[PDB]
């Protein structure tokens, strides 16, 4: 039992990760079959960041200017070319070490992991969701740009996320493997406003049936509600609509607890009435909303990669 | 910038999981070199678990009985031995993605990576604590036994902790790798209590100094205290007392923020005072103690391994 911000092991992502260099710009790169992936910002000084013209300062780029680093071995670069906010670079040599992998580019709400990478080589892995307003809540310095977020199903990587950039606020903010931002944002360094941080409903639901699971059920209420009565309170607290589709994924952990999701819908909205009194739902004094209802039934099934 | 419960990458300890069978029992073991560990009790069906005698069941059992499989290949074990509570199969193939590794010991309140296992196959990994009772808040299932707590220093693997068994309680206990239990738990289906799980005091104050750092300032408070004093408002909270060995080791953390440590300590006890009033830290309603000061110079600093 017990219930954990559980990461998928990184193995696989380790053996992808590189170094690219370009002037004077270090970050990381994913080398995947004869492909180096890395942010486009790469190609930029900070002088340049301020309103860069990417199209222009790529011109004045040749394959040997940017140098990529594989562990202590160079690779050689034969071709590069531009998508959207990612640069490709093509390398002579395929990764040996290259997974079975897709490129998904995933909703608000959901979950994956984050190798976080300096210089090519992996600090640390930890959970992080994509927020619903596209932003992600990361640990990250200068230099992590490029490290990646992704998935694992038995033995596909699905990669969703490219780390690019630090919004003022603090938050994090990127691209999925084909370049195009999540959200509005755009890399240069200006002023970027992220949008209301709302709070992932569905998860949090998932993660009270995961307190149930584990013993956790003070909080189980007499009462039960409607979608719309519930939709109503959930505007109140800035949580997002929840709808008959976030009601259906929910099916199997109301069938596995015997409490229907209306019911528990109610007593998460007495729990946003009232608060917790001090109390806490499974070693957290907060609601926890970056579970979603299948990292609940695979946490609590042990699924294995 | 931000802060995550943020644990290792995985792939050096992926690398050396192998699923363990004896008989009908099925677990998890560690391939190092030419030796197999796994917790004893492998050996035992579930009528035995109430009250074994490892030593006469160890008797009925010989080198073919252990049935080690890494991947889909099978391993030939050549020999076995019984070191406290654990079994070292010893087979006649060294693993060849075997890491530079130690054994340690931890202390209580030392932090950890768990790659938690399931038939020899990496499900997730996260971040632990040693607890000042000596158990493990985990996340583990039935068939988890043998999953391994580690560290990481650049290259070298230090595993500290061997999952062995869970409490009535939900909580989690287990031995080092040379298969000494943490704390005063035995191997049986007995009932056994944990005692006091109290708070890892300098790990709390070094996530306050990571709080700080990421701009986080709003419990810094006007007042000052002292050791002595503070303790004594430490252990009305069943906070691990403080030393100045655990001063000592704040240092750098106080040096690079500006704030003294007894001053923090005079901030923490307003907090455990005064409660947080509905505010957050670092995101978390409560006070996070599984951080310790090394994770938070890390963290905060992107040391890469
Ligand atoms: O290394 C850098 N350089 C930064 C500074 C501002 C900026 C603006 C743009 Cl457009 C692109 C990259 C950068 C940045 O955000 N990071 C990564 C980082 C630091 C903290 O969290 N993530
Ligand atoms: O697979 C098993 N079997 C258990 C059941 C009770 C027990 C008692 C002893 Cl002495 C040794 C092993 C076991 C156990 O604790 N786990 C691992 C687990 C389950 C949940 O969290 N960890």
């Amino acid at each position: 039992s017990g219930f954990r911000k559980m990461a998928f092991p990184s193995g696989k992502v380790e053996g992808c990760m590189v170094q690219v260099t370009c002037g004077t710009t270090t970050l990381n790169g994913l080398w995947l079959d004869d492909v180096v992936y890395c942010p486009r910002h790469v190609i930029c000084t900070s002088e340049d960041m301020l309103n860069p013209n990417y199209e222009d300062l790529l011109i004045r780029k040749s394959n040997h200017n940017f140098l990529v680093q594989a562990g202590n071995v160079q690779l050689r670069v034969i071709g590069h070319s531009m998508q959207n906010c990612v640069l490709k670079l093509k390398v002579d040599t395929a990764n040996p070490k290259t997974p079975k992998y897709k490129f998904v580019r995933i909703q608000p709400g959901q979950t994956f992991s984050v190798l976080a990478c300096y210089n090519g080589s992996p600090s640390g892995v930890y959970q992080c969701a994509m927020r619903p307003n596209f932003t992600i809540k990361g640990s990250f310095l200068n230099g992590s740009c490029g490290s990646v977020g992704f998935n694992i199903d038995y033995d596909c990587v699905s990669f969703c996320y490219m780390h690019h950039m630090e919004l003022p606020t603090g938050v994090h903010a990127g691209t999925d493997l084909e370049g195009n931002f999540y959200g509005p944002f755009v890399d240069r360094q200006t002023a970027q406003a992220a949008g209301t941080d709302t709070t992932i409903t569905v998860n949090v639901l998932a993660w009270l049936y995961a307190a149930v699971i584990n013993g956790d059920r003070w909080f189980l209420n007499r009462f039960t509600t409607t979608l719309n009565d519930f939709n109503l309170v959930a505007m109140k607290y800035n949580y997002e609509p929840l709808t008959q589709d976030h009601v259906d994924i929910l099916g199997p952990l109301s069938a596995q607890t015997g409490i229907a999701v209306l019911d528990m819908c109610a007593s998460l909205k007495e729990l946003l009435q009232n608060g917790m009194n001090g109390r806490t739902i499974l070693g957290s004094a907060l609601l926890e909303d970056e579970f979603t209802p299948f990292d609940v039934v695979r946490q609590c099934s042990g699924v294995t990669f």
